[PDB]
């Protein structure tokens, strides 16, 4: 066994608990894009530890968070690999689940730098099957992974939407903060589905196209983004944060007048992941007793310096690395 | 440790030793394929194992060959899996190099089927850093992987060149019956490598792309491969085989007269990996004491069989399946 296993007195049960995606990256550099029927060669190839779900693990239990990742995965080396990786970055993966019908859940990246295109072809795989009927049948219908102790349940909207629905709505019925981020971009009829569940979310924190889709509110600016923290107030939700990319993010707090802090100024080199990081050093912060906006204000510091180089998880600090003042 | 191990007294010793390659193929199939910039879904995946080399000794383990691998994979867990799959199709795998500072080799396969298109993204990893330099200090200068009672080395062009070179070279200088598939074909630089070597190559097996390019014949059919075989043995190839798709293969032993024999009339669905179902059946007939054209017959037959079923390695015979008279 790679994983994790629990205590019969929850020792070791986690402050934050994130129910979504794992996937690996298999990164293909390319000096052009395939034409259809080519064959052709990598000048070179990174194998890297993507999905949205354990990149939000990740960031937090890099900052030394009390977390655990709730997913699905092969029985594969791929899955042996993702246990084991997610452990050595901090990351409780006894509700790690494993199939052996299906291959862990990665994508097919392939990069040409010359020309800073991508295209990526994402393949589920076992997160398919990481259904709610599973995860009630491997938890006794949530019992086991939603014990009293619990602060934070991190979401996004990278597994079956019943699941991430389901999941926030049993959570928030115990008293558990709940953090929905809704990336990638939910769809018209994910979009009908999620707004009924937005008074189950403590935390709806999108970038501007997520703010966009679900309040009509088209967002672009601080002003508009401001406008669209109404709106997602008016569905319901308690706590609202809209990041902004460069221009750092929006929030309000329980309805209180909004505010805007801007990006730090660095130079990107690579923004990969950089969101997946202010999500999960948000919730970390929010843990460790901060409020939303102290929260977000070093959450806002870590992407910053998570977009100064590659690697998505890799770049990623640790508190030793962190320049005084942000812990 | 999921290799096998050999014993000092070396009773597990292979008849067969095939030195090459081993390709995982990730195969995410798509309604359409990617352009410049876009992320997508697949609509399904599959996970294959691949490379010639492997293909090759899969072909003969199937069939009950005392074959060995003697390739380079990662320490990663796609590196473990190829090593289990090939144990489970009686391959030997105690000299299968791992390393850590490379991934597994892959490919990387977008499939559209409506349209009956592919996209592939060859990406050998691990593979380019399997070098003669490497394999001779893993080997004691390669007396650890060529025994006294060793019969057979297959060799393909799909690891680097050198090392397929020197390995023939070696084996042949001890008496081992050395069996070269120049696949995939070889480019102008590794024709003019290959020549001086050929003479230390037992049996010459290429089609016939790779039969016009080594020797300057134009070869398209059985009288054109005749030729082709005239201009191999001048260059100092004992055995050759010209393998000639839907029309079978032409041979000649040891500069006896030169045989056609026509391909078996089946319904093709699917011809990926023939020729390695061929070349590796046909050197398991002849460990059992077949001569080349009975070995080549059969090889015919098995191969024959594999293109009437899609999935490459998933499409190569067991013995059960053999008429009469075959094993
Ligand atoms: N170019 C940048 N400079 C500084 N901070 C950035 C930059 N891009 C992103 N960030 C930080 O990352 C957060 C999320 O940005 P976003 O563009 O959504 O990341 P992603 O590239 O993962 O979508 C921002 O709120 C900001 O804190
Ligand atoms: N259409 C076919 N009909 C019968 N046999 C075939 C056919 N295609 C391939 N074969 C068998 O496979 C061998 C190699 O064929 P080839 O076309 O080189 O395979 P590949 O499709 O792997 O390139 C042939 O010598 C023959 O035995
Ligand atoms: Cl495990
Ligand atoms: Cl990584
Ligand atoms: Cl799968
Ligand atoms: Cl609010
Ligand atoms: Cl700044
Ligand atoms: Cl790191
Ligand atoms: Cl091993
Ligand atoms: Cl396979
Ligand atoms: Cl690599
Ligand atoms: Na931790
Ligand atoms: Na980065
Ligand atoms: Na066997
Ligand atoms: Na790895
Ligand atoms: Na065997
Ligand atoms: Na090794
Ligand atoms: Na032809
Ligand atoms: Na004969
Ligand atoms: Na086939």
């Amino acid at each position: 066994r790679a994983r994790n296993v629990r205590s019969h007195t929850g020792e070791y049960a986690p402050d934050i608990l994130v129910v979504g995606s794992c996937f690996l990256d298999y990164v293909g550099y390319v000096d052009h894009m395939p034409q259809v029927g080519e064959t052709m060669h990598s000048v070179s190839f990174h194998k890297g530890f993507g999905g949205k779900g354990a990149n939000q693990a990740v960031a937090a239990g890099r900052l030394g968070a009390k977390v655990a990742m709730v997913s699905m995965v092969g029985t594969d080396g791929d899955g042996s690999d993702y246990i084991k990786e997610l452990e050595r970055n901090g990351v409780d993966t006894a509700y790690m689940f494993r199939t052996g019908k299906s291959s862990t859940g990665l994508a097919m990246i392939l990069v040409d730098t010359k020309s800073s295109n991508n295209e990526i072809v994402i393949c589920p795989n076992a997160t398919n099957h990481f259904t709610p009927e599973l995860l009630r049948a491997q938890t006794n219908n949530y019992e086991r992974i939603l014990h009293t102790g619990l602060k934070y349940l991190i979401c996004q909207n990278e597994i079956p939407l019943p699941t991430t629905l389901d999941t926030i709505k049993e959570a928030h019925s115990r008293g558990v903060y709940t953090v929905f981020n809704s990336a990638p971009a939910p769809k018209p009829a994910e979009v009908e589905q999620i707004k009924p569940f937005l008074p189950y979310v403590s935390l709806f924190c999108p970038n501007e196209v997520e703010a966009t889709l679900i309040t009509g509110v088209k967002v672009t600016d601080t002003e508009s983004a401001f406008s669209a923290i109404k709106a997602l107030q008016q569905l319901g939700v308690r706590d609202v944060v809209i990041t902004l990319g460069a221009a750092g993010f929006v929030l309000s707090e329980n309805g209180a007048e909004p505010v805007h802090v801007t990006g730090k100024h660095v130079k990107a080199v690579d923004t990969t992941g950089a969101g997946d990081c202010f999500v999960g050093s948000m919730v970390y912060f929010m843990s460790r007793g901060r409020n939303l906006l102290e929260a977000c204000k070093r959450a806002n510091e870590c992407a910053a310096i998570s977009v100064t180089r590659k690697g998505t998880q890799l770049s990623y600090p640790h508190p030793s690395e962190l320049p005084a003042g942000v812990m």
